[PDB]
Protein backbone atom coordinates (compact mmCIF):
# COMPACT_ATOMS: atom_id res chain seq x y z
CA UNK A 1 0.00 0.00 0.00
CA UNK A 2 0.91 3.90 -0.14
CA UNK A 3 -0.38 5.68 2.91
CA UNK A 4 -0.72 9.44 2.50
CA UNK A 5 -2.14 11.54 5.58
CA UNK A 6 -3.74 14.76 5.08
CA UNK A 7 -5.97 17.68 6.95
CA UNK A 8 -9.40 16.84 7.91
CA UNK A 9 -11.18 20.02 7.19
CA UNK A 10 -9.35 22.03 4.49
CA UNK A 11 -12.21 22.50 1.85
CA UNK A 12 -11.49 22.87 -1.73
CA UNK A 13 -8.32 20.26 -1.45
CA UNK A 14 -9.76 18.16 0.83
CA UNK A 15 -13.10 18.23 2.99
CA UNK A 16 -16.58 16.23 3.29
CA UNK A 17 -19.39 16.10 1.19
CA UNK A 18 -22.89 15.67 2.33
CA UNK A 19 -23.01 12.24 2.41
CA UNK A 20 -19.77 12.01 3.93
CA UNK A 21 -17.31 11.05 1.32
CA UNK A 22 -13.43 12.48 1.17
CA UNK A 23 -13.20 14.87 -1.85
CA UNK A 24 -11.25 17.96 -2.94
CA UNK A 25 -8.20 18.85 -5.34
CA UNK A 26 -6.06 17.08 -3.51
CA UNK A 27 -7.99 14.05 -2.97
CA UNK A 28 -8.73 13.49 -6.98
CA UNK A 29 -5.09 14.86 -7.65
CA UNK A 30 -4.01 11.57 -4.98
CA UNK A 31 -6.00 9.17 -6.56
CA UNK A 32 -5.16 10.09 -10.08
CA UNK A 33 -1.22 9.92 -9.30
CA UNK A 34 -2.20 6.45 -7.49
CA UNK A 35 -3.67 5.13 -10.85
CA UNK A 36 -1.51 6.36 -13.11
CA UNK A 37 1.59 5.00 -11.24
CA UNK A 38 -0.38 1.59 -10.07
CA UNK A 39 -0.62 2.28 -6.00
CA UNK A 40 -2.62 1.12 -3.64
CA UNK A 41 -3.81 4.57 -2.14
CA UNK A 42 -4.59 4.35 1.22
CA UNK A 43 -5.71 8.27 2.24
CA UNK A 44 -6.32 9.38 5.92
CA UNK A 45 -7.32 12.67 7.12
CA UNK A 46 -6.26 13.18 10.47
CA UNK A 47 -5.21 16.75 10.18
CA UNK A 48 -2.45 19.00 9.22
CA UNK A 49 -0.37 18.40 12.13
CA UNK A 50 -1.46 15.53 12.83
CA UNK A 51 -0.39 14.21 9.35
CA UNK A 52 3.11 15.81 9.83
CA UNK A 53 3.32 13.59 12.81
CA UNK A 54 2.42 10.75 10.90
CA UNK A 55 4.82 11.05 8.61
CA UNK A 56 7.72 12.01 10.87
CA UNK A 57 6.95 8.47 12.59
CA UNK A 58 6.68 6.63 9.68
CA UNK A 59 3.12 5.77 10.53
CA UNK A 60 2.31 7.01 7.04
CA UNK A 61 4.53 7.12 3.52
CA UNK A 62 3.64 11.07 2.56
CA UNK A 63 1.72 14.06 2.82
CA UNK A 64 -0.81 15.80 0.45
CA UNK A 65 -2.79 18.71 2.71
CA UNK A 66 -2.18 22.16 0.57
CA UNK A 67 1.27 22.16 2.01
CA UNK A 68 3.57 24.92 1.41
CA UNK A 69 6.78 23.83 -0.22
CA UNK A 70 9.54 26.32 2.18
CA UNK A 71 13.42 26.24 2.13
CA UNK A 72 12.80 25.35 5.92
CA UNK A 73 10.63 22.70 5.89
CA UNK A 74 12.69 21.33 2.79
CA UNK A 75 15.46 20.16 5.80
CA UNK A 76 12.98 17.56 7.22
CA UNK A 77 10.97 16.94 4.29
CA UNK A 78 11.65 16.14 0.44
CA UNK A 79 8.91 18.02 -1.89
CA UNK A 80 7.33 16.99 -5.38
CA UNK A 81 7.36 19.71 -8.15
CA UNK A 82 4.69 22.20 -7.02
CA UNK A 83 0.72 21.70 -8.18
CA UNK A 84 -1.36 24.79 -6.74
CA UNK A 85 0.17 28.23 -5.95
CA UNK A 86 0.61 29.38 -2.24
CA UNK A 87 -0.86 32.56 -0.45
CA UNK A 88 -1.82 33.68 3.15
CA UNK A 89 -4.24 36.30 4.03
CA UNK A 90 -6.80 37.45 7.65
CA UNK A 91 -9.87 35.95 7.74
CA UNK A 92 -12.50 38.26 9.67
CA UNK A 93 -16.25 38.14 10.49
CA UNK A 94 -18.24 39.93 7.34
CA UNK A 95 -18.70 42.93 9.87
CA UNK A 96 -15.25 43.80 10.81
CA UNK A 97 -13.31 46.89 10.26
CA UNK A 98 -10.20 45.56 9.95
CA UNK A 99 -8.30 45.72 6.77
CA UNK A 100 -4.59 45.94 8.16
CA UNK A 101 -2.29 43.78 9.32
CA UNK A 102 -1.40 47.26 11.48
CA UNK A 103 -4.96 46.81 12.61
CA UNK A 104 -3.55 43.76 14.31
CA UNK A 105 -1.72 45.04 17.26
CA UNK A 106 -2.59 44.30 20.94
CA UNK A 107 -4.90 41.84 19.47
CA UNK A 108 -5.30 37.90 19.43
CA UNK A 109 -4.75 36.69 16.08
CA UNK A 110 -5.39 32.39 14.93
CA UNK A 111 -3.19 30.10 13.28
CA UNK A 112 -2.98 26.46 12.74
CA UNK A 113 -0.37 24.53 14.52
CA UNK A 114 2.80 23.96 12.42
CA UNK A 115 1.30 25.53 9.32
CA UNK A 116 3.06 28.29 7.00
CA UNK A 117 0.18 31.01 8.85
CA UNK A 118 1.62 30.15 12.61
CA UNK A 119 5.35 30.93 11.11
CA UNK A 120 4.20 33.90 9.21
CA UNK A 121 2.63 35.12 12.54
CA UNK A 122 5.44 33.75 14.63
CA UNK A 123 7.98 36.05 12.08
CA UNK A 124 6.07 39.16 11.67
CA UNK A 125 5.06 39.28 15.30
CA UNK A 126 7.46 42.40 16.65
CA UNK A 127 6.36 44.12 13.55
CA UNK A 128 2.92 43.92 13.97
CA UNK A 129 2.36 43.78 18.02
CA UNK A 130 -0.60 40.99 17.71
CA UNK A 131 -0.79 37.69 20.09
CA UNK A 132 -0.70 34.41 18.17
CA UNK A 133 -3.53 32.16 19.63
CA UNK A 134 -2.84 28.49 18.09
CA UNK A 135 -5.35 25.71 16.64
CA UNK A 136 -4.10 22.08 15.53
CA UNK A 137 -7.67 22.10 13.65
CA UNK A 138 -9.34 24.55 11.11
CA UNK A 139 -12.59 23.80 13.22
CA UNK A 140 -11.15 25.32 15.89
CA UNK A 141 -9.60 28.17 14.84
CA UNK A 142 -12.66 29.69 12.89
CA UNK A 143 -15.08 28.53 15.59
CA UNK A 144 -12.55 31.09 17.84
CA UNK A 145 -12.92 33.99 15.17
CA UNK A 146 -16.80 33.34 14.97
CA UNK A 147 -16.80 33.54 18.75
CA UNK A 148 -15.22 36.98 18.63
CA UNK A 149 -12.08 35.06 20.68
CA UNK A 150 -9.83 36.22 17.83
CA UNK A 151 -10.06 39.40 16.11
CA UNK A 152 -8.61 37.62 12.56
CA UNK A 153 -7.18 34.30 11.63
CA UNK A 154 -4.59 33.80 9.18
CA UNK A 155 -4.73 30.24 6.46
CA UNK A 156 -4.34 29.95 2.75
CA UNK A 157 -6.08 32.80 0.41
CA UNK A 158 -7.99 29.74 -1.64
CA UNK A 159 -9.62 28.29 1.52
CA UNK A 160 -11.12 31.49 2.77
CA UNK A 161 -12.18 32.11 -0.86
CA UNK A 162 -13.67 28.94 -1.49
CA UNK A 163 -15.70 29.15 2.45
CA UNK A 164 -16.97 32.24 1.36
CA UNK A 165 -18.30 31.19 -1.88
CA UNK A 166 -20.27 28.48 0.64
CA UNK A 167 -21.80 31.72 2.49
CA UNK A 168 -19.94 31.62 5.69
CA UNK A 169 -19.02 34.59 7.82
CA UNK A 170 -15.91 35.12 6.02
CA UNK A 171 -14.33 38.33 4.89
CA UNK A 172 -10.82 38.88 3.41
CA UNK A 173 -10.18 42.81 4.21
CA UNK A 174 -6.06 42.25 4.16
CA UNK A 175 -3.54 42.06 1.30
CA UNK A 176 -2.78 38.63 0.79
CA UNK A 177 1.12 37.07 0.91
CA UNK A 178 2.22 35.41 -1.49
CA UNK A 179 4.55 32.50 -1.16
CA UNK A 180 7.06 31.36 -3.26
CA UNK A 181 7.55 27.73 -3.41
CA UNK A 182 3.45 26.41 -3.84
CA UNK A 183 1.80 23.61 -2.26
CA UNK A 184 3.79 20.39 -2.88
CA UNK A 185 3.48 16.21 -2.01
CA UNK A 186 5.90 15.93 1.01
CA UNK A 187 7.96 13.32 2.07
CA UNK A 188 10.15 12.73 4.46
CA UNK A 189 13.89 14.19 3.17
CA UNK A 190 15.55 11.28 1.46
CA UNK A 191 12.89 8.77 1.55
CA UNK A 192 10.08 7.38 0.11
CA UNK A 193 11.67 9.38 -3.74
CA UNK A 194 10.08 6.81 -5.97
CA UNK A 195 6.34 8.55 -4.90
CA UNK A 196 8.04 12.31 -5.35
CA UNK A 197 9.09 11.01 -9.24
CA UNK A 198 5.90 9.20 -9.62
CA UNK A 199 4.01 12.49 -8.04
CA UNK A 200 6.14 14.62 -10.22
CA UNK A 201 5.62 12.33 -13.29
CA UNK A 202 1.97 11.57 -13.21
CA UNK A 203 1.10 15.47 -12.76
CA UNK A 204 2.87 16.44 -15.40
CA UNK A 205 1.02 13.95 -17.50
CA UNK A 206 -2.01 15.31 -16.30
CA UNK A 207 -1.65 19.08 -16.81
CA UNK A 208 -0.57 17.57 -20.63
CA UNK A 209 -3.69 15.60 -20.72
CA UNK A 210 -5.78 18.56 -19.35
CA UNK A 211 -6.94 15.92 -16.41
CA UNK A 212 -5.46 18.58 -14.20
CA UNK A 213 -7.07 21.61 -15.10
CA UNK A 214 -10.49 19.82 -15.34
CA UNK A 215 -9.80 19.16 -11.17
CA UNK A 216 -9.56 22.53 -10.73
CA UNK A 217 -12.67 23.51 -12.46
CA UNK A 218 -14.88 20.84 -10.59
CA UNK A 219 -14.31 23.18 -7.60
CA UNK A 220 -14.46 26.62 -9.16
CA UNK A 221 -10.82 26.68 -9.93
CA UNK A 222 -9.86 29.04 -13.53
CA UNK A 223 -6.76 26.75 -14.15
N1 LIG B 1 -3.72 22.16 5.69
C1 LIG B 1 -3.20 23.32 6.05
O1 LIG B 1 -3.69 24.01 6.94
C2 LIG B 1 -1.97 23.76 5.30
C3 LIG B 1 -1.71 25.24 5.47
C4 LIG B 1 -0.44 25.74 4.80
N2 LIG B 1 -0.57 25.61 3.33
C5 LIG B 1 0.80 24.97 5.28
O2 LIG B 1 1.40 24.33 4.44
O3 LIG B 1 1.12 25.02 6.44
NA1 LIG C 1 10.38 30.18 1.51
NA1 LIG D 1 7.06 31.51 5.47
Amino acid sequence: TVKIASDSSYAPFEFQNGQKKWVGIDVDIMQEVAKINDWKLEMSYPGFDAALQNLKAGQVDGIIAGMTITDERKETFDFSNPYYTSALTIATTKDSKLSDYSDLKGKAVGAKNGTAAQTWLQENQKKYGYTIKTYSDGVHMFAALSSGNIAGAMDDVPVISYAMKQGQDLAMNFPSISLPGGYGFAVMKGKNSTLVDGFNKALAEMKSNGDYDKILKKYGITA
